[PDB]
């Protein structure tokens, strides 16, 4: 073929109508607004391509061989790198003024963020959870959507999500059988006796104004140490929300996480990296969305009532976290003598 | 003389002693934590450099002398690109595992991250408010300085902060005269008027969901614009925190934000610009921090029993930024007409 | 008014045709390379964009009236900025292996980087010429573009170009004029009685080897310096292509590069500075691609019988650096205190 | 201990001494020079501190040995990152004018760029040779130092280096035996049957203008691919400068490049991909470095009468690159069926 024919430029340098052309006043900065959003909608369509391809891998339950566990790392990564970009393409839209851009403001209006369809897919995908998720000026997300779309969203939150394919595989980790190698019989002795010798170690420690927060910052750590192993807190921190994997994902997730430096475990660990590095830029990317619509519109601009900015504030937070388990392990990590070996 | 000398390369090439090696059990990772931080100190002492060289160009009066303007101006941007910089400089430590820094983490004790005087001094010089700050174990920031620099610390309170002269600088604003060109009596005429025929707009309009969905948004739009017009308000506001800038000052950085376009507020406007990048750029450090110490250390890991990742969260925070009436200029812009004629 | 509708999301995102998956075969990361391209093309629309308005506000004349310069320089940054994101965007084609970018190679045959249309009018519009362009396997870059397309490519040659607009508005900057203030003038005396005082400076010192070394670099930068006021050289230098800005308009750029302080000339040195800087990133997104061509296809894998790499590497250069001359005015630096000082 | 003495900030932060100051007329751009300098050479030390572990590792011959292959793929890449901060921190020397740095220049001689012990040391246990350094003002790069540094810097060109160490390791790349899996022989046979059979897919009638062009390329092709097991060819390359590995060594590079989808070649070939990454990260600075050289004193000035920008324009040469070989790997790109099967040997 011809370049521009492969790449249909036909179809894509052939898309930008300025509303303010249209409207007959039209306004030079509109277009960079039209390219911006077009490029930002091109590159939601290549994560979504490389997350459904990752969660076909998942779903024929193959992940764990070797060449297919590199495709997901790699497509993982991929999508990482694509976020990372996302976020730095918000310095384009930082040459645009308030000033000139409140001039073609007008002419956009209906149409608002939240009709962006590849966006609510990708959230929907990962694994957002639609229960806990913040509504704006007393309306659903689903409700932006109304017709042949509202059946494909709809599509996206029944499937299997990549949070829910990756919690099937963590429960399936090596090691965690308690007749086989027995990963939190062992971790459980080993903690207990190694918090038993710290409780006795703070106190053969002369009676200064160190000890009374010591003592204080033990009866916290030996708290979050052994919670690990109360099931119960577990069962009510997730129906709260606080929690996503399932108890046994989580003991997998720990495992890989202390075994990193393991043969076996370098890869699986790559994938939590991955997933825990999506997570942060997806945040990055809704922060600095944030600071974009309080530069433009104000803390108090919003639609018929409450502000945008106030919403969005709120979706700034570890609730939009898919992989919120992952970044707590750091949380559980104990000194390597305490990590049971191997022969 | 020779580059080593000059460059004294015999102190700062000279200046790392890993405390792990010196107590036997030398730990390789350790090395890096001594570098990152002393890059990290070389970098402040710079950012001080420049913000004194600053402060005292306004100190001076003669800051409205265009050549020192043009000199604080680029010197504010130069502080803006280190700390763009500082806050890439935390990807160095990326490369260190959890595990690796927990074999050092014992060695480093009792030394604290608010023990970094540079810090505390650069906080301090550009207005971070003792009143408006939060205690980390019930403590005051102050309390872990003693000697003599507890008392250069005390210097850096007591003198002239960035934002001090700024608002100074803001309040000799030209235009503000009230017998002169009257910006803010002008303002509040056309603010008045505008809200009228924007009012009639909405009244003539047909009556249906939208109409009555603009009137409240109207509503609340007009209670916003003339709240700027309240001094009472805004004196109430700045003993709450919740404003910093003086009513005097908040008028010309107004004025500026709107006449950016015209050649006599185009430089005042970059200064303006560079102070919110400052302040953008210390919140992404303070950030990045908190993701750094979320994923060394834990959630509920401190010191003393405190909060440790918590407490950095609530510094991650509008109370600590210090140009957030600059921020806030773009709650209050008015379509283009609405702003008062120049010439 | 519906978001999709607006961004016409029903042509964008229906743009995307992967050949291997057409001819049977479907290669998984053909998707990202369809995508990034894309993302180039809508970046390199934008930049036209820009562009054209900043040259047209040149072909109107009042480029002088700080309103409309203002403009100039905030877009000329703009393009700026895009370009960084261009450099940054190649970062997402790394992520593409050397072995599955092969796996679809194949099905791209015959469609070249050539027939990039809107590369070829952001190169035309800056003022990259055509007469000092590398040419590859003994083809012009035209001779890949036919019908309207070819005629649109024709015009963007014709039309005064980025470089012709700015060399017109520095040959008209105050302070020139022989009779009035006579910047050539006094700087020409200045940088001889300098030279002078900085002559006796260096011969008054003890005979050394450190005294040999401070001779043979007066003398060096005394040759630099005092080249400058010789105008056949420019004019002979201008006809080879080492040179692109007529001697008037480099005096003005001069005039801008030491005034730099001064308020008349510090919204016309960041318009200069913004030139320069769209001229370091086409040639740090030319390095980028070019690294990219390496690591693809090889250094001797090309289209003819001539290699891909070798050609992409002679395009960056210091001939495809349309505003060379502004990079070479460090090299006239002269002593704060020599500069003619400034008329009230 | 405490914060500040920990990390001897009383050494760090009292090695400020603004010449400019010392000499009367205080310049304030001056602190940015000295500055900025400092925060390099505290990375260039962390950068050979990681570097003289790898190659110690290396030294010890249990490379091979995953646990220790881990340490030495992390280290490398982390050199990788610390050199890309350090492109970046040029940005920061950006904020400083022509005009104002050329108001400290003069306080600044005769101190030079080559007195840069770390970076001569880092160029050298990379494995930057002596043979092919192109000479300033007739001046070699040793010259510049005495005492001490000249007796420590002749360590670092007498040790092993990095790619010395690198070579070693990639000739003992199982599957190279003859006699075992043999992979330059199975590799030779199917290039040149693949070759034979694109041949006749080519030569099949239509002559028209695109087929000779075709031709043209399939036999500039043939030449580079086959060139590739002239082991005579090779050595008269490496003693010209141009190949920096030995035969054996480039046999295991290609192995690692071809099976980098394989299990057993995952972290060889990360390793591998960390080592351009430096070269790369290397000459990236080294035109950042050009660029910077360029915009302030220009491009004619330098030190008796030569230029500074046109040398430091001639290290940003291939010539420089000291894993060059891994760059040329891509040239050898063959079609996924040509590469020989995987079988236990
Ligand atoms: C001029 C800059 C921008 C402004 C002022 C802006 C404003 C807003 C506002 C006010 C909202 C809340 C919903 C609404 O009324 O639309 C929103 C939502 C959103 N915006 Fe933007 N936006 C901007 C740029 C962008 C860009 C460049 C993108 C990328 C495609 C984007 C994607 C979205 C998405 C996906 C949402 C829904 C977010 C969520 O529910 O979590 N916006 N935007
Ligand atoms: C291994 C990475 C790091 C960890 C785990 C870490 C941990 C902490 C912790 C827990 C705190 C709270 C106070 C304390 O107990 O010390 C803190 C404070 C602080 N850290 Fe670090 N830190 C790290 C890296 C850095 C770096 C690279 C710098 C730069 C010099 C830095 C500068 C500071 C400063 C200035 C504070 C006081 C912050 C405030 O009060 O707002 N930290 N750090
Ligand atoms: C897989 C990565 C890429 C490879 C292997 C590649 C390869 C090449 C090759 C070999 C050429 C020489 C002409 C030809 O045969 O086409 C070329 C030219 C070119 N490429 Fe690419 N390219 C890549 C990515 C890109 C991207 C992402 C863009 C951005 C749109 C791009 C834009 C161009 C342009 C505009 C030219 C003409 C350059 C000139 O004449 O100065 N290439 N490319
Ligand atoms: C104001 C910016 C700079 C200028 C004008 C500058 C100029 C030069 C010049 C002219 C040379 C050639 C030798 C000489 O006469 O010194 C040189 C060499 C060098 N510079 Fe700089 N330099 C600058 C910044 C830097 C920085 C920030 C570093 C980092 C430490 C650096 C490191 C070096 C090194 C290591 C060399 C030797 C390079 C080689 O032989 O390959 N320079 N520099
Ligand atoms: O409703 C939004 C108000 O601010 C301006 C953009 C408005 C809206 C919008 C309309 C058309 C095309 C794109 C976008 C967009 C992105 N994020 C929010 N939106
Ligand atoms: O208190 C911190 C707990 O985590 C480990 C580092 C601890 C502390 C620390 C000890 C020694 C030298 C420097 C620093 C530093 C900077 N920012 C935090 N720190
Ligand atoms: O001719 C190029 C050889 O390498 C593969 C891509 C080939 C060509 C190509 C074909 C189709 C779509 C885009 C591109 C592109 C960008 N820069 C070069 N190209
Ligand atoms: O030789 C250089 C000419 O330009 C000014 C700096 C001169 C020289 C220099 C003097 C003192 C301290 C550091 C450096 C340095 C690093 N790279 C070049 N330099």
């Amino acid at each position: 073929l011809i370049y521009g024919n492969y790449l249909h430029l036909e179809k894509v340098l052939n898309a930008q109508e300025l509303q303010s052309e249209t409207k007959g006043n039209k306004i030079h900065d509109e277009h960079l607004f039209i390219i911006t959003h077009q490029a930002y909608e091109l590159w939601f369509k290549q994560i979504l391509w490389e997350l459904d391809s990752v969660r076909e891998i998942f779903q024929n339950g193959h992940v764990r061989d070797e060449r297919n566990m590199l495709k997901v790392v790699s497509r993982m990564h991929r999508v990482s790198v694509i976020l990372k970009l996302l976020v730095q393409q918000f310095s384009i839209l930082e040459t645009m003024t308030a000033l000139d851009f409140n001039d073609f403001r007008e002419y956009l209006s209906p149409a608002s963020g939240f009709q962006s369809l590849q966006f609510r897919l990708l959230e929907n995908k990962i694994g957002v959870l639609q229960n806990m998720r913040v509504p704006y000026n007393r309306r659903h997300y689903r409700d932006n959507f109304k017709g042949e779309e509202n059946e494909l969203l709809l599509k996206s939150e029944q499937e299997k999500t990549l949070l829910e394919l990756v919690e099937a595989w963590l429960e399936r980790t090596p090691g965690l059988e308690p007749h086989g190698f027995n990963f939190w019989g062992k971790l459980e002795k080993n903690i207990t006796r190694g918090l038993e010798e710290e409780f006795i170690r703070i106190q053969a420690k002369e009676e200064s104004e160190e000890k009374e927060e010591q003592v204080a910052e033990f009866q916290k750590q030996k708290e979050v140490l052994l919670s690990l192993f109360d099931e119960k807190r577990h069962e009510h921190l997730l129906s709260k929300g606080e929690r996503r994997l399932s108890y046994r994902a989580l003991q997998g997730a720990l495992m890989i996480y202390f075994y990193r430096e393991e043969p076996r475990f370098q890869v699986p660990f790559q994938l939590l990296t991955s997933l825990m590095d999506i997570d942060s830029l997806m945040t990055k990317w809704r922060y600095n969305h944030v600071c974009m619509v309080h530069r433009m519109l104000g803390s108090k601009a919003g639609t018929g009532g409450s502000s945008g900015y106030h919403y969005l504030r709120s979706t700034v937070s570890d609730r939009y976290k898919v992989f919120v388990d992952l970044f707590n392990l750091s949380t559980y990590l104990i000194p390597r003598h305490w990590i049971p070996k191997m022969n």
